[PDB]
């Protein structure tokens, strides 16, 4: 069933109960790529804050009626309470600057205004969609506009939170496991002594400078580009509007969004989501390192190094009864191999603008959001069903500190390096230990060996 | 909001009342959480279907599956390839490396929806035993790869391939059709030489044409299947033969040609093959990008860009600016090839990752695979119908361009040298006037050589 | 033309007249991946500081003689003034670690040190590889300390001064073209009035915000691995030997090192490299960006868009003569392509430490370190060769600026959107004026339309 | 310094060098990077192809013998690396690689008018342009330096280098076929496999890498010279195209021929994308092997140290005796490079407008970068490491006896859930797999000393 819609192109059937209209009917048509409706819901949520923000400022500036502001003011409140979401059947790749899913606010707000108002869906609207929903605005200003606080939403509420989560977990478990000595590994062969609190303080510290990277991109990504309109001159704006408007969207949203300093910078680049995504992706490499080394001081439990427990929260495997996995670990390294991906796909999308205006806007939030929302979930997942569980396997770390050749190092600066290279490759060749060939090379007493290759006095500095 | 105890080897478990899937599929649903719930591609759970199907027929001809245990697990495959069980399948793409929290979510399922067919009652442990009977001769580590291939192999025969034949037979069809438009040729974005409009479609049908032999040649690796590798490589519990009679069920359901891997360590420990497709889907999103590109700046204007050609207005352009047209179905094929390279980082990445036995990023691979190979397909079909089908000279606007270019002087070349060429065009250029005149006023050519050397038509093609 | 020296393994020929040994002698042979001696000269460079640091460090905490101290230093000092680059032939693609050139210091360093202090080369030094010149030091934190301040060093002394440059040029160019009032584009398609200045004012913001985006990274790259020795613990370091010996690098590159808040951290990961890159490769897509856009305006002559003229280098073309080409705009977007790949590789190996270290560190160091390099002298490169001589193309620019339909836009708060797009289709599908269609249309009168639709009233 | 003029105006030019004013203007204009960048295998390709050039207008009626000869013979001299220092021009020029073609055209004609008897710093007898660059542009001649110089290295260097590797792996996949070892999954104790199984993975990765790069030569051996400017051939002699290729074939003993599409083969680099893609899936693959080998290596006494590596130097300046996987480090870091360069490549792939990608320079550094390094590290790897591999027999015996989910071999007898019993009960007292079997009564003594077998449990049923 439906109603004919009409834009400047002319007549287009829309399903008839849907309160979008003609433009947004024709790019649900000539955009069939993907699955239905693949906007993000962040980039829509974030439109009903802007638009909301943009009829109260164009009040207060004397080009809308308040009667128009507060029918709009309301269809935006049922897009921000989800009251409309099966209304918003627009993709991801559509028209590069996002002029369609503009249009299809514009349209739903206007057709919903009108039904609020006590009208017949498929009646001229009270509201046109252009002349008021649309007033003092572009798709090309809009939609950077949303990309801006859906992306400053979503890193501050979901992805900052649950990266500081794990980072506390790590801190804390670095603090738990202090006087637990363990042997460290350079290239994967036996090194020197290092507490399991020291190697997960390295783990701790890496997502802290990670979290730091993130807020130093948090000024740039809080500017936004409403205001600049077609091409950033502001044409048909009234004066004050830029500040005006951000004021609005920063009281709505509980966010500091200011007005962006050079709007023509806001229109031609998303250099911002480059910028943040940049940290985002910083953040994703030191993850996959963490949870690699886990699985890795996991392994076993038998046959690999099995130095930790983690806890166990499946059967991992189909055939072999029994096992089971760091799957907490596994979920954690594919969030990070996307979101590199997802940073290329950014960095080549931010080089790509022309002349006014970036049309890669939608590729660039839909990647953007995902890569902060996986960050957000795995890392909250991790902790909770893995790294505040972690407890030492005592007798496995032990027994591999105990074996280490490389305790030899201890005797560097009491023999010199040859003579300590001496006992290290007669123990390996020989198949004994230190304490027999140092003692049967001559090079050092019985009392020396046993009061200088002490684990516990190696994970420090000399005295 | 209704519950019933479930149990696996770890402990009970509360499932939905309602639900086919068991304790193991409700751990991974309530332990991932991460991503829209559901996210595992729909192609892969279809790949299962015809695969697990396939595996209760190779085990029933091999003697170690009864045959009405085959009929039940036969029933639930069906009902999963007919899409009646879709809301059976919740867990994430980012669930254990290896994907066993999906095979269990088939295995749960069948032997679920198996006992129901047979008249028991949910809650029941089932006639069919998940792992005994419905996972028989498997593990997650040869049937996640073996829906992976599946899923590939059937999107890019099926989808990518005859898609992107459908847009390079309208390029072909369009450098036939514009074979004797002369239009000027730009190099480094300046005014250069004389081709055919024919000829520069002739470039972007050739493009699609190399791209559809890169992927071809990347077939032969993905139509290879891990299943009867089993849990390392080695086949334990296989039947003897079971690896090759369970591909030739996999080929009779499918219709596709697919055969058991030549190395099932290769087959378990790396997805090489899907970085191999993938790097061939990924030269393909390159060449669209460019073509798409040009036909942007070839159609840009109307009346202040180049504008030689005219594209389909398929839509109001811009909701501040009245009546302006825009390269939508341009910058959709340009935003998808940029997805597509993301993905190649990532698959491409995850390849690299593999340890000892098992490459345990299968779900990223595969998600990313399918995503690429379905878009390229789509904007492929949505650029063909509303736009390259319709794209037309803009005659006046190609004539003005190619009269305008003082690179026609290139044509004096092998007459008068390089030298005496450029003396011309440096003469036009600052006086504002035609290369005729300057060849005729500096005297370094005749009006009848000139007129002779210098035909746009003949510079379309080698010395005449 | 062979002389013998031993390492803990046995004996090797060194070639009798070099003043290394017998690990870099093994590491020469055993890693014929690439061109010879490509580790990076920054990074033997870094190496001369800190080994210097390290033996003036050891002294002043009493474990290494004065003596010893001084023969070091001044075989640094020599290292620091190119007279040693002939000594170091080590590639890359050696040990992930750098332990080779860790080694091939130590040894040139220990050589040198015996013939200053008046011994023959192939006699045993007065001063030892391992337990002088790599006294209290690992490769582990050695090379991290050499990365970082190489990449620092870079950073600041090369890439921001160039970024610095352009981003004036671009400014200088914004304020130069304020009143020249050109045509915008949005899709490639003409859009609306934007002055000339106003475009360059955005190129300028775009390196004002990447210049912050790279120095909001160096507070996490000046700090430094060294006194972490093998795995992050200080083993076989004097007591304040991590914070004494990064005063000293501070002191002698006149660069504001610390020693790093955790040695782990500065070991198993190169995240201060990783994320320092970020900043670069963003300010490259910034670069790319600009250095096209810059190209567009000035393609033509005459069948382009010609708005802008670029300083003409050198001749553009070997077959069309008299053609010109926006060469330096190439240089520029093909340094920009560099960098993103640079990108994947940094990002890549940078997820990919091991437990106590990261093995990987030149292939992070030489990714890096060019980047740094390529953007400072492109930047230079295009400011001196392309941006500081651009000049509009005014007679172009006005044809270009009242040929366009979308000063329509104009008409929109007085007529609306439908009205202005009947007088933008009418006009675009008859080949006619807007002020003409309006007119014929009975939309404008043809006095409000001279008010309304003023391209110097559009810009703001 | 010396006066050489170009359409431009007049240059001082270093007095000594055969090169002029457009080398001379590039030199000065693109301070960029480390001095002449210009990889030499592309000034390699540039002597075969402009002294196929010279010998097809010769045949085709347009150039003189005798200036043939006269390009010919500063060709050869090209090709025999006795002009290096006469190519100062860095990757990071014109994105045509126009200057470096003019670099080629100045070179050579100045070179011929010395051997003909001339002086430089008189114009060359031999046109730069007219002459040296007759029936040809950068445009087309800088594509088929890149297709020579990359399939050359391709097929020269870097595929029987990855071939030589591929042959090693093979050998111990016999080698070592009776070995039996624990697989790991998820890093996890699994069910054996021989150490030969494991290794034939690694010569199949390898195989499967291969066949993905010879698959891509079809469209590398393609090349654009007949194109000139924009595709269509103008000011070219009938023919040109397919004698020139002809000649380049003869030249370098490779089977080049003229691309089908010249428009294709001057506004994309479709075929360095495709090839460098396979160079890429290579890398990947051997990133996985080097990483394997480290950790099968790793220890001695504290990792899983399965195999003995050959130990080649000192591994550690502080920790003393230490022996590292140095050569396995270098594959991985390798790789790292040929990613990152798959990313630059891919980009500036995408990236050409109208008749002509302007980004050849970077495109063709990249490639040959990607294909010295996978030959290099491979040969180093199988030379240094590789070949020497061995198991380490106690410890692969002490892993695979260790490993509970051996219990596996009994899911056909007693089925998953006891199966699991056994191996939660094993994992939960620190008993063995047999003690806790027999203890429960899921197996007797007998059975299970009878149906656990590693050595039976390599194959199927
Ligand atoms: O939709 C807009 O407001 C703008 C579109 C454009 O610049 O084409
Ligand atoms: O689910 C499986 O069959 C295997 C899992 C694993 O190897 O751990
Ligand atoms: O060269 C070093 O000091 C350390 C090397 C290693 O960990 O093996
Ligand atoms: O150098 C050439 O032959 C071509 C240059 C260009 O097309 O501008």
């Amino acid at each position: 069933a439906f109603r004919i819609e009409k834009d400047t192109m002319g007549e287009v059937q829309v399903p008839a109960d849907k309160y979008w209209a003609a433009q947004t009917e024709r790019s649900r048509n000539n955009f069939k790529i993907g699955p239905a409706a693949s906007m993000p819901h962040e980039i829509i949520e974030a439109f009903g804050y802007l638009k909301k923000a943009a009829a109260f400022a164009n009040t207060d500036l004397g080009v809308l009626p308040a009667e128009k502001r507060d029918l709009i003011g309301q269809a935006c409140d049922e897009i921000l309470a989800r009251k409309l979401d099966d209304q918003f059947p627009l993709v991801i790749w559509q028209t590069g600057s996002g002029t369609q899913s503009n249009m299809n606010l514009n349209e739903v707000i206007a057709n919903r205004a009108h039904v609020i108002n006590g009208g017949k869906l498929g009646e001229k609207s009270i509201i046109h969609p252009n002349d008021d929903v649309n007033k003092s605005q572009s798709s090309n200003d809009t939609y950077p506009t949303a990309m801006h606080i859906a992306a400053y939403k979503k890193v501050v509420e979901a992805t900052i939170p649950a990266v500081e989560r794990l980072q506390k977990t790590l801190a804390a478990k670095a603090a738990e496991f202090k006087d637990v000595v363990k042997i460290g590994r350079t290239h994967l062969m036996d090194a020197t002594p290092l507490t399991l609190g020291q190697e997960f303080s390295g783990y701790a510290a890496q997502l802290s400078f990670g979290l730091t990277a993130i807020k130093n991109t948090l000024p740039h990504l809080r500017q936004l580009a409403l205001g600049g309109t077609a091409v950033g001159t502001g044409l048909n704006t009234p004066k004050g509007y830029d500040v005006k408007v951000a004021e609005y969207i920063a009281k709505f949203t509980g966010l500091p969004f200011i007005t962006a300093e050079n709007k023509f910078e806001a229109l031609a680049t998303h250099d911002a989501i480059v910028e943040t995504h940049g940290a985002l992706k910083q953040v994703a490499m030191s993850l996959f390192k963490i949870a690699n080394d886990i699985r890795l001081l996991a392994s076993g439990p038998r046959s690999g190094i099995g130095e930790i427990l983690i806890p166990e929260n499946e059967p991992g495997c189909s055939i072999m009864p029994g096992k089971v996995n760091p799957t907490q670990c596994e979920a954690m390294t594919m969030v990070a191999a996307q979101v590199l991906g997802n940073d290329t796909t950014i960095s080549f999308a931010g080089s790509q603008g022309h002349f006014e205006l970036n049309v890669f806007k939608p590729v660039m939030a839909a990647n953007f959001l995902q890569s902060a929302q996986l960050i957000a979930d795995v890392c909250i997942s991790f902790d909770e069903h893995c790294a505040t569980g972690i407890q030492p396997n005592t007798p496995r770390i032990q027994h591999l500190l105990d074996s280490s050749l490389m305790l030899v190092t201890a005797l560097n600066t009491h023999i010199g390096y040859e003579n300590a290279a001496k006992i290290a490759k007669t123990a390996h060749k020989n198949g004994t230990t230190l304490r027999e060939e140092a003692i049967n090379l001559g090079l050092v007493s019985a009392e020396d060996f046993d009061k200088w290759v002490v684990p516990a006095d190696m994970v420090g500095s000399l005295k």
